[PDB]
């Protein structure tokens, strides 16, 4: 009777979506970022869940609203966790660029690894490839192994990941290998759930991103029946000196949660349980999901909602503001 809530959930990321919409193109990532994250928190206090938000935007020093900790919903019904992304795309919202969206999953009570705000290396693919991926083999050898499984030469394989400086030796070296990398300026949030789309060229994404964003894709992998390894990295091994003193505080957070990083994370350890739902609604047209138009009075969005359990939907709604 959490499928009951589904549409509820959707109508959290829609008003967040509107509310980040309101800012496209307005120069103010701050501001973009504080009418969505309002507007989700505003819409989760009146869904009948006794949530906790596990993923968030941030510490409550930094972040005094949707904070890690934070209880959320009207307290009836379930203890659930939450993770919240209210824009993913904050500097695209605000530089009226695509890829802009809102995102929410909504799971099982600890079923979300409780994830220190660092990066993680990350290898991601669909259904087709379930069971093929290994964070402890070289990469090589895992595209190689999902190629296969996929039935297509290595050359036809094409990974997505994150265009940044970290990637440059791994980027030339998959090229060198024969596959098609597809260098993307934004987020993976997002780019990891086209490894299940049918229609999406992308096959894999591999790469190193956020930690609390690879257990967002976590959830909503399982939830596709698709597959996922992670491997949390402190700042230093990633990016020195400076990058050392948060390193070693992000190690530290770790520790004071029961968490190793350099291990490889299976699917199960970041995502625990196939009850999650998932909603995204599109902020500008992207890869995944329309963007919002307003003719007037009237607005649409597309939302995608997926829930573990079960069809998949996308969902297009006129609203009438």
């Amino acid at each position: 009777m959490r499928r009951e809530l589904a549409i509820e959930f959707s109508r959290v990321t829609e008003s967040a979506a509107l509310a980040g919409y309101k800012w496209l193109g307005r120069g103010d990532k701050n501001t973009a970022d504080g009418a969505a994250v309002n507007a989700m928190r505003i819409m989760l206090n009146q869904v009948n869940i006794d949530g906790t938000i596990v993923i968030g935007e941030g510490e409550i020093a930094e972040a005094p609203m949707l904070y890690i900790g934070e209880k959320v919903g009207t307290g009836r019904g379930d203890a659930v966790d939450i993770a919240v992304d209210p824009i993913e795309g904050t500097r695209m919202t605000a530089m009226g660029q695509a890829n802009a969206l809102a995102v929410l999953a909504v799971g099982d009570k600890g079923c979300f690894l409780n994830a220190p705000d660092m990066y993680m290396e990350k290898l991601i693919v669909g259904p087709g490839a379930k069971g093929t991926i290994d964070l402890n083999l070289p990469l090589a050898d895992n595209l190689r192994n999902v190629a296969a499984a996929l039935g297509k030469p290595l050359s036809e394989l094409t990974v997505t990941i994150l265009a940044k400086p970290r990637h440059d030796a791994v980027i030339a070296e998959m090229q060198q290998l024969g596959v098609r990398v597809f260098a993307i300026p934004d987020g993976d949030v997002a780019a990891s759930i086209l490894t299940c789309m049918p229609d999406s060229e992308v096959d894999v994404l591999y790469g190193i991103g956020g930690a609390p964003e690879g257990v967002v894709s976590a959830a909503v992998i399982r939830a596709l029946d698709g597959d996922m390894n992670g491997r949390l990295l402190a700042r230093h091994d990633v990016k020195n000196e400076e990058n050392r003193r948060i390193g070693e505080q992000e190690l530290a957070r770790c520790k004071a949660m029961g968490i190793e990083a350099g291990k490889v994370l299976r699917l199960g350890d970041m995502a625990r349980s196939d009850n999650v739902i998932f909603s995204a609604t599109g902020i500008t047209k992207g890869d995944l999901l329309e963007g919002i138009s307003r003719k007037g009075n009237i607005a649409t969005t597309e939302t995608l909602l997926i829930r573990g359990k079960s069809t998949i939907r996308r969902i297009q709604s006129i609203h009438y503001l």
